[PDB]
């Protein structure tokens, strides 16, 4: 039923040009779509021999995305299902995944730009939550960035989301305690993950909890430790991420609250000049 909302695209309208992602059962390409001149698109394929579950999971991502229409959610152009290999075609995000982007652009943005990226992510997440969609895998690696610096939530589906992410192990350090301990994934566990994303953005893609093992992370969280403030981080931003990490689900902000706060800070940007204290890990003394 959900696929009837998607446009079926003829293969002659699609040219794959360059591989930008890859796995065992398909690749992601940058390419062009010619329905105006040709427009750039991203193209994900599913290779022949796929199972019934793989087909349901693959087209299910497109079916979910076709239900959404929001500035901060990746837009679906259409699908190729009548021909093989099958494909999903979306808008092309020129700057790729947010985690890699920030690590390759360390120090290159203003604090206001970084906070603007978080407001966009939060707006997309508010929309998903209100559409009754729990993401389960919110992380900077699953946000895409375009040439306007707009961040859009990516990576949709059911079981395929955690199955396909190599960070998800039998990822812990993005996941709220109740989701780990008793499998309770909700929009409030997505808020926990969003707090981790805030820390990823403000640190230019530092890995959460550094080299602590998964067990060490869980033990630290259960004992009350939390990630320390990033360098040069507005106090209001650190306070907000901390509240995303409340152990008690009910004490966490909703995405509605997050969007409202971030919007107010951006609209009075001097509010971002007050920085949380950074605890230095190296002492440099000079006479
Ligand atoms: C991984 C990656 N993606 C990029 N853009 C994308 N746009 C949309 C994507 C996407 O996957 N759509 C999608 C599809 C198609 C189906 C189902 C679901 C979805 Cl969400 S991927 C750009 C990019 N690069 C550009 C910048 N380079 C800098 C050098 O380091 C690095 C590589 N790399």
């Amino acid at each position: 039923a959900v696929l009837k909302f998607t446009t079926e695209i003829h293969p002659s309208c699609v040219t794959r040009q360059k591989v930008i992602g890859a796995g065992e059962f398909g690749e992601v390409y940058k390419g062009m779509l010619k329905t105006k001149k040709e427009v750039p698109v991203a193209i994900k394929t599913l290779k022949a021999g796929y199972t019934e579950k793989q087909r349901v999971d693959f087209l299910g991502e497109a079916g979910i995305m076709g239900q959404f229409s929001h500035h901060n959610i990746i837009r679906l152009e259409g699908v190729i299902s009548k021909y093989k290999p099958m494909m999903i075609i979306t808008e092309y995000m020129e700057n790729g995944a947010l985690d890699k982007f920030l690590r390759e652009k360390d120090g290159e943005f203003s604090v206001l730009q970084l906070v603007g990226m978080l407001r966009g992510i939060a707006a997309g997440m508010k929309y998903l939550a209100n559409m009754n969609y729990v993401h389960r895998d919110l992380a900077a690696r699953n946000i895409l960035v375009n040439s306007n610096l707009v961040c859009k939530v990516s990576d949709f589906g059911l079981s395929r989301v955690l199955e396909d992410d190599p960070e998800a192990t039998y990822p812990i350090r993005w996941t709220a305690p109740e989701a780990i301990s008793y499998r309770k994934f909700t929009s409030a566990s997505d808020v926990w993950s969003f707090g981790i994303v805030m820390w990823e953005v403000m640190t230019y893609g530092e890995r959460p909890y550094w080299e602590l093992s998964n067990h060490e992370v869980m033990k630290a969280i259960n004992d009350g430790f939390r990630l320390p403030t990033p360098m040069d981080c507005p106090s209001a931003i650190y306070q907000l991420m901390m509240q995303c990490w409340q152990q008690e689900r009910a004490r966490r902000p909703k995405f509605a609250d997050i969007v409202s706060i971030l919007d107010k800070l951006i609209r009075a940007p001097d509010s971002l000049k007050t920085l949380a204290d950074f605890d230095p890990r190296v002492s440099i003394r000079l006479p």
